[PDB]
DNA sequence: GGGAATGGCAGTATTCATCCACAATG
DNA sequence: CCATTGTGGATGAATACTGCCATTCC
C-alpha cells in the first residue's frame, strides 16, 4: 500500500534480495531467465506489497507453508530494478552479484542470448553469480570456468540504508542473565547485526559507524559468520535507540524495536530494579521476537 | 504453431536471528 | 552481594537461492 523510501529499500535488499540468472536446456536448445527474488516469512508479506508498490514492478507468490517471495522477471521490469540499484547503489558483496545481473541483462537486451556465442557469455557470468554454475551446465560447458570476481568495498551511505539493512540482518534482544548465588534474574538489552565473514571490512565499519559494539566471529561448526554486538545500556540508550527512531525500521521487526525500547525506558527510570519493572519487562520478552 | 517469455510457485541450502551461559568487571 | 558487560555457544528456520511445470504472448 505504502512505498518505502529507496535507500531503505537498497538496505533491505543488501540483507534479503537475490540476483539470479538461470540458464536451461530445451533437449535454440537453452533459454535464459534473470531474476530479482526476496523470501520473507508469511508475517513480513507487507513488506514485499510495499516494495512492489515502490517499484510497480514484480509478482508476489506464495512460497511454500510460511514463507512468501517478491519476484521481478519481466524482461522491461527488470529495467525498473536496475534504475533504481543505479541511482541507490548496494554495498555488501551481493554488489558484484547484481553487477553481473546486469551485465547479463545487457546481453539479453541485444538478443545475445538466443544465438550460441551469448550463451557462453552468460554461463561465464553465472559461474561468477551466487552459488556458480550448476552440474549440468558444467557437464554441457567444461573446464574450470572462473568463479572469481572483484571483491565490494563500500562504506555506509548513509542511515536509511542502516535501517534498511537492520530490518532485515538486525536482532533487539531483551535478554535474562543468571547467577550462581541465586534464583533471581536481571536484565540486559543487546543489539546485534550477523553477516558472513564475506562481508568483514563492512561489518568492522560499524564499530565506528555507530560509536560503540564490538565484532565477534563465531566458526561453528565449519560455518563462519560475524557478529556486530552491544551490550553496554548507555550505548544502547544513547547511540542505538537514536538511530533507529530518526531512522525508522519496517517489518515486523519495527514491533520488536518498539518493546525494546519499552523495555530501555524502563531501565531508564531504574524501574528494572524493583519486582514490577521487572515482572513487565519479562512479560515483554515473552512477546517479542520469537515470541510474537 | 510453437517456442520464448512469464507466471506461480515448491524445493534446497545456509546465513542468519535468536535465546542462552557464564566469566569478567566494578 | 549486586548489577552490568564481555565473549561468544548452540540451534534451526527465515532467509538466500534454485528448479520446474503451467500459462501467456508473439
Ligand atoms: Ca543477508
Ligand atoms: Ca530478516
Ligand atoms: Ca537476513
Amino acid at each position: 500500500a505504502s512505498s518505502i523510501n529507496p535507500w531503505i529499500l537498497t538496505g533491505f535488499a543488501d540483507a534479503e534480495g537475490s540476483f539470479g540468472l538461470y540458464i536451461i536446456n530445451r533437449n535454440i536448445r537453452y533459454t535464459t531467465r534473470l531474476k530479482f527474488t526476496i523470501t520473507l516469512h508469511n508475517k513480513d508479506k507487507s513488506i514485499l506489497e510495499n516494495i512492489q508498490s515502490t517499484w510497480k514492478v514484480g509478482i508476489i507468490a506464495n512460497n511454500g507453508d510460511n514463507a512468501v517471495s517478491l519476484i521481478v522477471t519481466r524482461f522491461e521490469d527488470l529495467k525498473v530494478i536496475i534504475d533504481h540499484f543505479e541511482k541507490y547503489p548496494l554495498i555488501t558483496q551481493k554488489l558484484g552479484d547484481y553487477k553481473l545481473f546486469k551485465q547479463a541483462f545487457s546481453v539479453m537486451e541485444n538478443k545475445e542470448h538466443l544465438k550460441e556465442n551469448g550463451i557462453k557469455e552468460l554461463v561465464r557470468i553465472k559461474a561468477k553469480m551466487n552459488w556458480g554454475l550448476t552440474d549440468e551446465l558444467k557437464k554441457a560447458f567444461p573446464g574450470n570456468i572462473s568463479r572469481e570476481r572483484p571483491l565490494i568495498n563500500k562504506n555506509i551511505p548513509n542511515f536509511k540504508w542502516l535501517a534498511g539493512f537492520t530490518s532485515g540482518e538486525g536482532h533487539f534482544g531483551v535478554e535474562l542473565i543468571k547467577n550462581s548465588r541465586n534464583s533471581r534474574v536481571h536484565v540486559r538489552l543487546r543489539f546485534e547485526i550477523a553477516q558472513h565473514v564475506r562481508d568483514k571490512n563492512l561489518m568492522n565499519s560499524l564499530i565506528t559507524y555507530l560509536g560503540c559494539g564490538y565484532i565477534y566471529e563465531q566458526n561453528y561448526s565449519e560455518r563462519s559468520w560475524l557478529r556486530f554486538s552491544v551490550s553496554k545500556f548507555s550505548d544502547i540508550n544513547d547511540k542505538i535507540i537514536p538511530v533507529f527512531q530518526e531512522n525508522t525500521l519496517i517489518g515486523v521487526k519495527l514491533e520488536d524495536f518498539e518493546d525494546w525500547c519499552k523495555v530501555a525506558k524502563l531501565i531508564e527510570e531504574k524501574k528494572h530494579l524493583t519486582e514490577s519493572g521487572l515482572d513487565e519487562i519479562k512479560k515483554i520478552k515473552l512477546n517479542m521476537n520469537k515470541g510474537r
